[PDB]
């Protein structure tokens, strides 16, 4: 099922997150923490997920959301890096997928990623070209899950 | 404590984890799986914490330990890119540590990783200098278990 995910990510696709990457993973403190903070704006919900972070609202400036939102660049920094094999992405795919299976967010929830992904992108320039190829990726993860 | 710790971290000692990971991190998957199976040669009693890789013997064959190989080393790259900065890099060392305290692993147990680092990088023509480089930054984390 994750090999017929990766399937969808065409050499196109492949082209257009590692280009978008090259400017989005340049700054992974500023635009982690952007993803983040974004994602709680537009999906409040999902911050019954963080209570271990403790005060959100305080964004950059909270060291436990900051280190999380760090951290959370270099999955997505490994993914890129395992473009090109099928057989690795696919290995690390269900390998960061463990952790967030057991705690019990579906598909449908870590798709809400999508939005704030598609915000932040835009607010490098990054139209829905770019949009589009990302959400391909996050299938990929979904397909996981 | 982690802040004790991470102030270890000296000019010249940064300079050869930087020089020395040049070369490591060159090859994240050979390096990262080559971590792994002398950690499981040298230790056989920390086996017991990864009964969901399945035959760990099996090496670059085993899709599960492939996967969390390469992963690992993207924890490295982290650590590595946050040296600049000593607030950033104690709260991606700590967000780090959670699963790992979780999991019960002791900073002694951690510990065990360090002769695997200084196996692989002997192996490379980095020699005690280095080995005492990463032992260091080892040690930051051992701080935050
Ligand atoms: C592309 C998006 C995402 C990436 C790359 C990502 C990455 C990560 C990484 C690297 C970790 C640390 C390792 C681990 O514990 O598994 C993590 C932890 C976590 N993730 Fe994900 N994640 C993403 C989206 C989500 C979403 C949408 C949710 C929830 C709706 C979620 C909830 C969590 C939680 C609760 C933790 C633990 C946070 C803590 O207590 O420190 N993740 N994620
Ligand atoms: C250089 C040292 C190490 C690094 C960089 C490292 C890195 C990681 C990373 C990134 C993960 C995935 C995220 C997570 O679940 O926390 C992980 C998982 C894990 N680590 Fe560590 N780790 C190291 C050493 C150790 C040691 C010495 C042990 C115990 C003897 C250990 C036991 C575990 C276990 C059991 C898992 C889960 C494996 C799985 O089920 O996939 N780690 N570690």
């Amino acid at each position: 099922s994750v090999y017929d995910a990766a399937a969808q990510l065409t050499a196109d696709v492949k082209k257009d997150l590692r280009d978008s990457w090259k400017v989005i993973g340049s700054d992974k403190k500023g635009n982690g923490v952007a993803f983040m903070t974004t994602l709680f704006a537009d999906n409040q919900e999902t911050i019954g997920y963080f209570k271990r972070l403790g005060d959100v609202s305080q964004g950059m400036a909270n060291d436990k959301l900051r280190g999380h939102s760090i951290t959370l660049m270099y999955a997505l920094q490994n993914f890129i890096d395992q473009l090109d094999n099928p057989d690795d992405l696919v290995c690390v795919v269900e390998k960061f997928a463990v952790n967030h299976i057991t705690r019990k967010i579906s598909a449908a929830e870590f798709g809400k990623i999508n939005g704030p992904i598609k915000k932040v992108l835009a607010s490098k320039n990054f139209g829905d070209k770019y949009a589009n190829a990302w959400a391909k990726l996050v299938a990929v993860v979904q397909a996981a899950l």
